[PDB]
């Protein structure tokens, strides 16, 4: 296995990409805290991985419970190889024009505490561990980090803002831990309460790769970069890993769809 | 005069680079008008050009106080053409390591609210003023959008987000009004900080730093907002990205220049 | 004016965006030498702006007849401000699969000698001159050195060549002569001899400005670049100029449509 | 094992990095095919991996000898699912000014022909075999495609030059095949340059060039390479860029790293 002795942290793994990032790992031989709200949905994780993982309830937004869940793992695991900060929520793709008035700022409050927040507290929560291990930290951004239209102007904000998180932090840590980004999208798929794409679309316009991946397909990239021995050179990557989508065309994402044909293959 | 007949509202243009942008902007025929919390600066700008800038005084983090801003603009001047949202403060370079867990929360919230959220609320503030003249957004943003080493994790997330606004607010608003961001550095402005959080100068590092190989006064920042406020001049442009930071982002490994060797190789 | 004193030299400014150039620079008080292929072309454009236009006959692809433009400029004009580096010729888009075995090595020479050997060789010959000036390079890239779909793979790859010409001759040059690109895209419009989008679709899909701007509208970033005591701070810079093709939605170019409506303005 | 059964194609890869990449894939449980021009070290890794490995001699420059590199592979393994166009050659980072008038026409030619050319005529030699098996690209890049100053500018146009080829084969080769950059840095290769033409070693400087600290063994940089050959992680990936450099873009200003103070900040 690809993992086996190393020991993640990820922020937001009992459920979405999160939860299928607790699995993989977990499958290629890793021991996996996890910080989420969820107690419920944290034990199911914890009896689905016996004693390779660990759930500290808390909340992400809170430097004192990033710390609690750095702590738990050490008591559990006795290291940190990699941290994965992954916890986000999404703004409906709300435009600027229909954010109301009188909730804005609770939005903005609620998206940037969370997305951006979140990941400040989880680095800083974790850097003793980090440094003493030579470890690494993964970020997941998204496609809205790199494009418009995956996000309002709130969530693509965001998005761009941990990409400064990947530059900034990889520089501040080096030479001692590791700092680089996935940016997964076109996947499967939650905002602030203060705010509330066809599959032919995506596949012809968005997706050049043509269909939308599952979810597990995602977590190959963070295997990658948690992989002992095979990400040493890089800190400051960041991996566009969304089917395409900054390299689609103009009338339709993919420019090869008669290869076949007109190989005579 | 480039700009005759054009009315700007420039946030945080009572001081530093804005200061700069108003006073290029009335020198090109532009009326300005200004949103800062300095009273007396607001003062100064307006006794200096007259009728043709109008301050406002207000917290750029307030939607409220932005709205002011652009209801002064629209009775002084009757329409806003160029919205260049303009304020930020720094964070002292402070790294992440050296942000007090005691501090960190509300110094996120004073770097952000201004640096990101009021930029958000001067083009929300203005966006009904702005479709109606097709008119464009230049958001100030920084070499800490692009490269580490100019700000702490807190400045350089937010000036990364603001090139998200860039992005995002070109696609949301177009085909009506154009977005695109001025990334200005080595401008050696004072570089406020939030009551939360408690360097080495340009000039001492200079050859480390910025290719160019001299430190430009403020003025010659002013330029690249005149270019994108010039409705025949920059109409196909949205979504764009300016560097205007001396090269820093194509400086070399030894030193920032690479063409010091470059005059006695050519002789004359 | 805004140029007022100003010596620019052009290569391709016989015809295109080269001559649209060398049209407002001349009206903006500039003096202009330009080297292109057609003598007849050259000639009218010297009679259209007498006295502050000159013409050089000759081959971009050539050192030498670059060389002969640098000094021809010098001859009339007595320096060189600003060096734009602007022939090009584009490959049809043909596709790797469509170009055919036999034309590939020759087409792939024609069109790296004019759009990336022209401008080494532009900036080689007019090196002296431009230090002497305390003068800059302003390159005509394409949204085809950013996206795909602007052009085939060799299109593509030499305007993505030109990005790299920007940051190292920025780099090498620097602290005497600033080096900045250009990036145009949208405009109204000749490829290799080895070689041979419908306005909605340009409209709707690929440009958020919802309009194609004549070519003269793209004149004016290079006025800028070219203003003494405007781009002072720039270099290394890349402006993308080519209506918002880089941040264009997934199913249509522009989020903003209904605004003027939504706004009762 | 990550790669059993899979078949890779890899060019320039009797040396350098290239070697370190044919010695991981096999490791992985993939078969390999080569195109170089070394007879003796393609020899040498036939002998190293016995039948899982096959040499064929040539040069990345020409169509044909690509074309014959694929067939060899066919013949070999029946199938193609990764090419691996990886190489390249050097400039000495010769400065503009530095390349001699009477060189710089053939020098052009011979290193464009190899780094961009040599890549081009590979994707089409293997782009039936690829098209079948619905495989993967994966360029070599170098740290001299995104930044100044890790070559002259014929090299760094070139590295440039092959960003624009895994974004435009990305998009034309799609949905099929899947095409991606790797782009390494501090790898301290014996750059072979040019007949045409006629600096500061890694470890000199390595405290203004690379973040990370330390230099690279090449085995560290074949992990990028292997994920991508790896169907079921990386299946997302197309377009996709990876610097691999030890942190060149995200270097500081004064020094390269910014935590050197950070073990004794912490304690432990």
């Amino acid at each position: 296995m690809k993992l086996t002795g190393e020991v993640a942290l990820i922020t937001g793994g009992a459920s979405g990409l999160g939860r299928a990032l607790v699995d993989r790992f977990v499958a290629e031989g890793a021991r996996v805290a996890v910080l989420d709200k969820s107690a419920e949905r944290l034990r199911e994780l914890e009896v689905a991985h016996g004693g390779n993982a660990v759930g500290v309830v808390g909340d992400v937004r809170s430097l004192q419970d990033q710390k609690r869940a750095a702590e738990r793992c050490l008591a559990a695991f006795g290291k940190i190889d990699t941290l994965i900060p992954n916890a986000g929520i999404w703004d409906y793709s709300t435009a600027l024009a229909d954010l109301p008035e009188d909730k804005i700022d609770a939005a903005f409050d609620d998206i940037f505490h969370v997305n951006v927040k979140g990941y400040i507290h989880a680095v800083k929560a974790c850097l003793p561990a980090l440094v003493s291990s030579r470890g690494s930290v993964v970020f997941t951004i998204s496609n809205a980090g790199f494009y418009p239209n995956g996000g309002g102007p709130l969530y693509t904000a965001t998005k761009h803002a941990v990409v400064g998180l990947v530059r900034q932090m990889a520089f501040e840590l080096a030479p001692h831990v590791r700092v680089n980004g996935v940016a997964p999208g076109g996947m499967n798929t939650r905002g602030p309460s203060s705010l509330g794409v066809p599959l032919a679309d995506m596949l012809k316009s968005v997706l050049p790769i043509g269909r939308m991946p599952a979810l597990e397909e995602y977590t190959g990239a963070y295997v990658f970069f948690a992989t002992r021995g095979d990400s040493l050179p890089a800190t400051g990557a960041l991996l566009n890993y969304d089917g395409g989508m900054g390299v689609r065309g103009f009338l339709t994402a993919a420019g090869g769809a008669d290869l076949p044909e007109k190989l005579n293959i």
